[PDB]
């Protein structure tokens, strides 16, 4: 019976030494198994492995509280998802333009580079360890497993077409934004005033304009008596708020914005870019730089930096 030395982990934190039987598959010995994101379940052990770390699923209390430490989930799917998605994610190129990592088009990725580009310019700490040390390391340019566990968070898979914000509100779960808050007045004239308080992902997410001083000031919404109300924004306790809308022609100012997502195409076929405000205004599209004083374009998403706001509405 010929040996090697290997490890088997989770996490890629806690490394778990075992001996490896070379006439037996990793499937055999350990269950599903994983090396760099290639599934090696069906393959048997060869002499260059010896000191490689492999990745395996959760299948004692200990890999399990372990796995639950480090992704903050449950789900025995995750660690399969993660997998294969960095197994292509790990293929992408992460150019750096404007000092951000962004990531060559490639499988439908746009969605993909306008949430890593816009994740790099708000202040949001995500609460998993796995999210947190793989943001590091797309701050440092390998944004391939940040990408990878973006999809296996959101049960996406490489080539899936996908929206900016419903990424951003999966993601925003796995944030500490606890002690967010909005308070809004909806104003109606039948009805009268309603007062809300809204915390946490609620408090910085709202979909229907992309201007965020026409909050303050006050957007129509139909009320449930059928006629037109006015809600505005009372109180933002918040790092940023994120303003959506269905995408339309939207003039971007220099200085008035953080960034934004410009959308062309329709609900089911489409392309984003990244619009950023630095000493003047940046389109980050993939690998594409072009820059201008003024922006007219399809936007969908604008992120504002905030701390704290209370109206001048008595
Ligand atoms: C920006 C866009 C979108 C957002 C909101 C309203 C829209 C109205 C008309 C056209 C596009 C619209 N996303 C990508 C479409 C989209 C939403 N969820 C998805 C899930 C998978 C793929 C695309 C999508
Ligand atoms: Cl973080
Ligand atoms: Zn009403």
């Amino acid at each position: 019976v010929r040996t090697i030395k290997v490890f088997t982990t989770v996490d890629n934190i806690n490394l778990h030494t075992q001996v490896v039987d070379m006439s037996m598959t990793y499937g055999q010995q350990f269950g599903p198994t994983y090396l760099d994101g290639a599934d090696v379940t069906k393959i048997k052990p060869h002499n260059s492995h010896e000191g490689k770390t492999f990745y395996v699923l959760p299948n004692d209390d200990t890999l399990r509280v372990e796995a639950f430490e480090y992704y903050h989930t449950t789900d025995p799917s995750f660690l399969g998802r993660y997998m294969s998605a960095l197994n292509h994610t790990k293929k992408w190129k992460y150019p750096q333009v404007n000092g951000l990592t962004s990531i060559k088009w490639a499988d439908n990725n746009c969605y993909l580079a306008t949430a890593l580009l816009t994740l790099q310019q708000i202040e949001l700490k995500f609460n998993p360890p796995a999210l947190q040390d793989a943001y590091y390391r797309a701050r440092a340019g390998e944004a391939a497993n940040f990408c990878a566990l973006i999809l296996a968070y959101c049960n996406k898979t490489v080539g899936e077409l996908g929206d900016v914000r419903e990424t951003m509100s999966y993601l925003f779960q796995h944030a500490n934004l606890d002690s967010c808050k909005r308070v809004l007045n909806v104003v109606c004239k039948t009805c009268g005033q309603q007062q809300t308080t809204l915390k946490g992902v609620e408090a910085v997410m709202y979909m229907g304009t992309l201007s965020y001083e026409q909050f303050k000031k006050g957007v129509q919404i139909p009320c449930t008596c059928g006629k037109q109300a006015t809600k505005y924004l009372v109180q933002q306790e918040s790092p940023f708020v994120m303003m959506s809308a269905p995408p339309a022609q939207y003039e971007l100012k220099h200085g008035t914005f953080t960034c934004a997502s410009e959308y062309t195409g329709n609900y089911q076929c489409g392309h984003y870019k990244h619009i950023t405000s630095k000493e003047t205004l940046y389109c980050i599209d993939g690998a594409l730089l072009t820059k201008s004083s003024e922006y007219k374009g399809p936007i969908t998403d604008v992120f504002y930096k905030e701390n704290s706001y209370t109206t001048t509405i008595k």
